[PDB]
């Protein structure tokens, strides 16, 4: 059908965090995961649409930290909300972007934000150019929020939040399609020298 768009998750992997080699300074970023992308977070309708994605984080917000991702193309630091993994001492920060690399990494630092097009954060009538899918890039860094013991620690799989699909086509907008944004759990290692 014209509006038969379907959601798919976008996921990033804890297992790509390098060994954390250690400072008693909190908060601090202790490494970046490998960024991921999904071109087809929303896909399937037969009629092209102007679309945008609104991201809402749903983990507890501990506080803020200034950071500049080594990945992405931002040249200055921004404020990021630190979200709780649930594991003591460990939080994460999030950036998201449109699928295509020219679009900017958008720091997640408010209760909800448009990740693409970023213009929609100040223009409520702005959408992506018409096409048959909506995708995104996902970036995550781990944050030490307190003292970390030496050795391995397990991070559970966490749902970081969801993307809501919006459109200027009412029938599509009204479906309120949502896609999960996931942190795949895994093992990290701390080496305290
Ligand atoms: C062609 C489509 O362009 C859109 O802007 C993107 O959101 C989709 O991922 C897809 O690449
Ligand atoms: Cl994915
Ligand atoms: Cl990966
Ligand atoms: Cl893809
Ligand atoms: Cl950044
Ligand atoms: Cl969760
Ligand atoms: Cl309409």
């Amino acid at each position: 059908g014209a509006n038969d768009y379907v959601p798919s998750p976008i996921t990033i992997n804890t297992s790509t965090l390098p060994v954390v080699v250690i400072a008693h300074t909190y908060p601090r970023v202790i490494g970046e995961l490998t960024g991921t992308s999904n071109q087809y977070i929303f896909n399937g309708g037969s009629l092209i649409a102007l679309m945008r994605g609104k991201f809402t984080p749903t983990l507890p917000k501990i506080g803020k930290i200034t950071y500049n991702f080594r990945q992405g193309n931002n040249t200055q630091s921004s404020d990021f909300d630190i979200f709780d993994t649930g594991v003591p001492g460990l939080g994460i920060i999030i950036g998201m972007a449109g699928y295509w690399p020219a679009t900017p990494l958008v720091p997640i630092n408010s209760s909800s934000i448009y990740i693409d097009p970023v213009a929609a954060n100040t223009n409520p009538n702005a959408y992506n150019g018409a096409t048959g899918s909506f995708g995104a890039r996902l970036y995550v860094a781990f944050v030490a929020t307190g003292r970390l013991p030496n050795g391995y620690v397990t991070i559970p799989t966490k749902q970081l939040g969801h993307i809501l699909l919006e459109s200027n086509r009412a029938s599509l907008n009204n479906k309120r399609l949502t896609a999960p944004v996931m942190l795949n759990g895994g093992r990290i290692q701390v080496q305290s020298l």
